[PDB]
């Protein structure tokens, strides 16, 4: 029975992180974006959640996470998004000491016009489609201008 810690997730955005959804502390880590030259159209990236409350997910019963890092793979051909791994971090922005549930299950899904990340994914793939590389500066401005 741990007490419930309320956090002050920073409203200031750390450089390199791009807000994915309007007024939500959910970001794409721009340094994570990668596409293999043998599998074009498949974008690998990490999404990062800054928490409002601490998550007690460490061996040490009193330590809590402040953020979540989710490794994902977006297929711009079919708009299938695969969730590969979820890790918990004790600092904001998916940094610091990590804790993870052991041996995790990958899970794919199809982004429909009524899906959450459909808007973001559409912006990511459109940006990627112009050069078969992501322009991080254009992506930030695209996601910012949409919001
Ligand atoms: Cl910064």
């Amino acid at each position: 029975e741990q007490n419930d810690v309320k956090l002050a997730p920073p409203t200031d955005v750390r450089s390199g992180y791009i807000r994915l959804v309007k007024n939500v502390n959910y970001y794409i880590d721009s340094e994570s974006i990668w596409v293999d030259n043998q599998e074009p159209q498949i974008v690998h990236f990490d999404a990062v959640v800054n928490l409002d409350k601490g998550l007690y997910v460490y061996p040490e019963p009193k330590r809590y996470a402040r953020s979540v890092r989710q490794y994902k793979i977006l297929n711009c051909a079919n708009y299938h998004l695969t969730q590969v791994r979820t890790d918990f971090y004790d600092e904001f922005w998916g940094q610091g000491l990590r804790a993870a549930p052991k041996k995790q299950k990958k899970h794919t899904l199809s982004l429909t016009p009524d899906t959450t990340l459909y808007n973001a994914a559409q912006i990511i793939c459109a940006n990627y489609g112009e050069a078969f590389s992501v322009d991080k500066k254009k992506l930030a401005a695209a996601l910012e201008h949409h919001h």
